[PDB]
């Protein structure tokens, strides 16, 4: 569980917004682009991977699942890619409403930027620290840091 | 201590490698840039800071000290900006080796991937996973932790 993430890909302003989520904290990172490619999945799962304890990814649909530039990057950075088939139901809704949130909250700092990736980056922060009571940020820290200590 | 952070900016085929370190625990964030403007440290914070918790960024040069769209950023972000004077003169060598460091593993690396951008975050990961003994990924998380609680 501390090391399992989700990817999730919403569309915003004709653009590509990549995200993964921390399953068991709801904790998130993301990024602009101009669209959702094996190669830009499989750099993305670099970055994250590389930043966090990434020991399970359940990909966002079958062309990521399939893509050989991301098996390469999951096994480079020794994930187990999974497909995100919701065997739980209560996974489909729990992403559309954080996609909806995020959209949101996108759309409240939207005039404070120039740039979409910039407004989605506020977006992650924002996210992140909200309190609602710890935040996904002190709840992603909090499980990972007992996981070490095991 | 554990909200510290130092930016850093080092060079390798004509491109620019901007780096975050984490104070405490030697844990690192990087990106290739054309070139390091104002414009670009200021993307680079405001995604390291809601990441994780920047409380203050002892900022690499006197221009992004001085960038008002850096200044922008770290008010918008809550982060103290500060300068990266080593008053602490240990630590202009701690930065240049780690540069060595980075800039050899991206060398053992370079050849697995077609572009640079790629290989630096390959050498992320490593830098990030190698135990020394705890990783630098270890180290921060445990820092934090214990700080919240
Ligand atoms: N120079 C000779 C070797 C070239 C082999 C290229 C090759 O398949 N490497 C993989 C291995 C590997 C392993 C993990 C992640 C990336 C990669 C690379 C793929 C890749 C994917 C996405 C990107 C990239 C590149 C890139 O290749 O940089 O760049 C920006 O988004
Ligand atoms: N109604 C439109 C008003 C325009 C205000 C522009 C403005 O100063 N925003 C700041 C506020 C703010 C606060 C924190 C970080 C960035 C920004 C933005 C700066 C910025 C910087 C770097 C970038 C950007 C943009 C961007 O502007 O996206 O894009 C990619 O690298």
């Amino acid at each position: 569980s501390p090391g399992i993430w989700q990817l999730d890909c919403t569309h915003l302003e004709g653009k590509v917004i990549l995200v993964a989520v921390h399953v068991a904290s709801g904790y998130i990172e993301a990024e602009v682009i101009p669209a959702e490619t094996g190669q830009e999945t499989a750099y993305f799962l670099l970055k994250l991977a590389g930043r966090w304890p990434v020991k399970t990814v359940h990909t966002d649909n079958g062309s990521n699942f399939t893509s050989t530039t991301v098996k390469a990057a999951c096994w480079w950075a020794g994930i187990k890619q999974e497909d995100g088939i919701p065997y739980n139901p209560q996974s489909q809704g729990v992403i559309e409403s954080m996609n909806k949130e995020l959209k949101k909250i996108i759309g409240q700092v939207r005039d404070q930027a120039e740039h979409l990736k910039t407004a989605v980056q506020m977006a992650v922060f924002i996210h992140n620290h909200k309190r609602k009571g710890y935040s996904a940020g002190e709840r992603i820290v909090d499980i990972i840091a007992t996981d070490i200590q095991t």
